RNA sequence: CCAGCCUAAACCGUCCGGCUUGUCCGGGCGGGGUCGUGGGGCCCUCGGCAACCGAAUCCCCAGCCUAGCCGAAGCUGUUGGGA
């Protein structure tokens, strides 16, 4: 079963990461705990997008304070 | 006897719901697509089509079904209860 987490557990990991399990630990418990999620390519393609999203909106925040320096100094 | 067809998916637009604003998550609608010389999508170059095909869908008609109608040519005698 791989599922992505929306908790860091010190069983599994940190959130947004995926990781395995058995089933039942998921359906049973993660699932409706609503601590994971499955890993279903749709929502695994909807993960890809926070990374990206953040990965530009970091290297844009951080991109613009390069002028910023650029003057001060 | 005769005959071949429509979609799902990639892709684009829209509507509603969702987040952590992304050619992004889901749902419905429309466009796109449909095959084994494998085909389609998205990009570059040619018509930027009159045309050519065309129904298993509709519309009119013929025909047919459910009553009908027209239709040729004979008399006499005889037996017999009756020709
Ligand atoms: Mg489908
Ligand atoms: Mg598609
Ligand atoms: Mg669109
Ligand atoms: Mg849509
Ligand atoms: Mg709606
Ligand atoms: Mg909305
Ligand atoms: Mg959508
Ligand atoms: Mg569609
Ligand atoms: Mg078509
Ligand atoms: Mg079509
Ligand atoms: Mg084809
Ligand atoms: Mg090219
Ligand atoms: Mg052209
Ligand atoms: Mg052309
Ligand atoms: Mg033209
Ligand atoms: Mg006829
Ligand atoms: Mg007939
Ligand atoms: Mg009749
Ligand atoms: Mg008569
Ligand atoms: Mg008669
Ligand atoms: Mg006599
Ligand atoms: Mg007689
Ligand atoms: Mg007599
Ligand atoms: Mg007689």
């Amino acid at each position: 079963m791989k599922v992505i987490l929306l908790e860091p557990l010190e069983n599994l990991g940190d959130v947004g990461q995926v990781v395995d399990v058995k089933p039942g630990y998921a359906r049973n418990y993660l699932l409706p705990r609503g601590l994971a999620v499955l890993a279903t390519e749709s929502n695994l393609k909807a993960l890809e997008a926070r990374i990206r999203a953040q990965a530009k909106r970091l290297a844009e925040r951080k991109a613009e304070a390069e002028r910023l320096k650029e003057i001060l100094e």
